[PDB]
């Protein structure tokens, strides 16, 4: 009645056997987590790195947030408070709004009372929190390289599960990537209070992700299964279609806070936890997720992509591209990187990549062929990893080109990806290049050095 808590979402603690390397174990649980969604994941009791900060030092911008289910609030694009100023007013606020230590409120009853008061017209509750990724301003809570660390600090710089390392690690196909993407590579830092709430979303590319929770309340969440992705949206855009309106930009992405009883309601199968602090929550690829924080606390999370991601994140890149939404990096020019440097890939990656490379080349090969038919017959080898994103996106689908585009003279510096040739300008298809970064012929032997080192 009003509010039923959706099913307990899977919970992990590995041994330090288990715990030692993240990708194994991520890989180990994915058949379990990945049917719902978000899954949390308790570290050995004596895995416990050094939190140490000095409040009064450590400042940041706050946002503001409405809480009104189902209004439009803005992705986070990357006043003042310290971390101590923050603390006291998020303190206060609970401590006010329940007339109860600010502290003694039973989750419970700030789960029940935050769905009560996004769904009240009445209520008008606005709440602050942070959101950024790391800087001089406000570091990473894990211990970073600088400053002379102590031993405790030294032990955890270096560790799979310090959310810093995860990108630049040898399992993380997202290291690789030599393209500018601080919002995607680098940790955000979250400083939540009572119900600061992240509206449902999905990560970009349906990467993974992981989130540590380093000291405070808890933070709770609901999560749904990667397989009902679209189901979801589907509920999503009948209740709410003003989210659907085609976003400008990627600083114009619109999403929303919905009852995870009314996704339910409509057959979703959705999942929660409560994440404590010391604790990880995993979320798996285009897995939704959403929620608020019971009260003060720090959170720092990051997106990463396993090689059982790879499949994906080209089937990512085509969805966008039905949608005309942006790319934050080109997933081949990812693969042509790996390829490139094949001989010093970890050699599991080398297989994976491979594969994904084969049906990128024999896709590539029908696409030539069909704008070759088109009347398109001049060609010029173009390398698209120099130019600036917004100038490799497609005018129709806003793809970021990198295997092949179409230009022509006529519209200078605007560029067709070869699903939309005939979106470019009026001109005869014979006034047109193609532009393409490798020959078939560059391409078979670079798939073929990633075979040898997959052996
Ligand atoms: O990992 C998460 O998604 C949750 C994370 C969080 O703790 N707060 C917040 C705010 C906005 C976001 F887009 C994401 C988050
Ligand atoms: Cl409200
Ligand atoms: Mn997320
Ligand atoms: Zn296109
Ligand atoms: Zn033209």
């Amino acid at each position: 009645s009003m509010f039923l808590p959706p099913p307990e979402c899977p919970v992990f603690e590995p041994s330090w056997e288990e715990f030692a390397d993240p990708f194994a174990f991520i890989h180990k649980i994915r058949p379990i987590a990945e049917q719902t969604g978000i899954c949390k994941v308790r570290p050995p009791p004596d895995w416990q790195p050094p939190f140490a900060c000095d409040v009064d030092k450590l400042h940041f911008t706050p946002r503001i947030q409405r809480l009104n289910e189902l209004e439009a609030q803005t992705r986070v694009k990357l006043r003042d408070y310290t971390l101590r100023t923050f603390g006291e007013m998020a303190d206060a606020f609970k401590s006010d709004y329940f007339n109860m230590p600010v502290h003694m409120v039973p989750t419970e009853l700030v789960e029940k009372e935050f769905w009560r008061l996004v769904s009240t017209i009445e209520e008008d509750v606005t709440v602050e929190y942070g959101a950024d990724i790391a800087s001089k301003e406000f570091g990473s809570g894990f211990p970073v390289r600088d400053i002379k660390l102590s031993p405790e600090e030294e032990e955890y710089l270096d560790s799979g599960w310090n959310l810093n390392n995860m990108p630049v690690m040898e399992q993380s196909v997202l290291a690789h990537i030599t393209a500018d993407i601080c919002g995607m590579k680098l940790p955000w830092l979250y400083v939540g209070m009572c119900f600061s709430s992240f509206c449902w979303h999905i990560e970009d590319h349906w990467s993974y992700s992981i989130n540590y929770l380093h000291w405070g309340e808890p933070k709770t969440w609901y999560g749904v299964p990667g397989y009902a992705a679209e189901q979801l949206e589907n509920v999503m855009k009948k209740l709410a279609p003003e989210l659907f309106v085609s976003q400008p930009d990627l600083l114009h992405q619109l999403v929303t806070i919905m009852n995870p009883n009314t996704l339910m309601t409509h057959e979703v199968p959705v999942y929660r936890t409560n994440q404590c602090a010391g604790e990880f929550v995993i979320t798996f690829p285009r897995a939704y997720h959403s929620g608020f924080n019971q009260g003060f606390n720090f959170a720092e999370a990051v997106n990463f992509c396993t090689v059982d991601w790879l499949p994906l994140g080209r089937q990512c890149v085509e969805h966008y591209r039905l949608l005309h939404r942006y790319c934050v990096f080109s997933h081949d020019e990812m693969i042509c990187k790996m390829a490139s440097k094949a001989d010093v890939l970890d050699v599991v990656v080398a297989s994976t990549v491979q594969k994904d490379m084969a049906i990128m080349i024999e896709d590539e090969k029908a696409l030539r062929e069909t704008v070759r038919k088109l009347g398109v017959i001049d060609s010029e080898r173009m390398d698209f990893e120099l130019l600036p994103d917004d100038e490799r996106q497609c005018v129709k689908c806003k793809t970021t080109c990198f295997m092949s585009a179409i230009s022509c003279s006529c519209k200078p510096g605007l560029l067709v990806c070869l699903h939309h040739v005939k979106e470019l300008c009026s001109c005869p298809p014979y006034k047109y290049k193609l532009r393409y970064r490798y020959t078939l012929d560059d391409l078979y032997p670079m798939m073929n050095a990633l075979k040898l080192r997959a052996e």
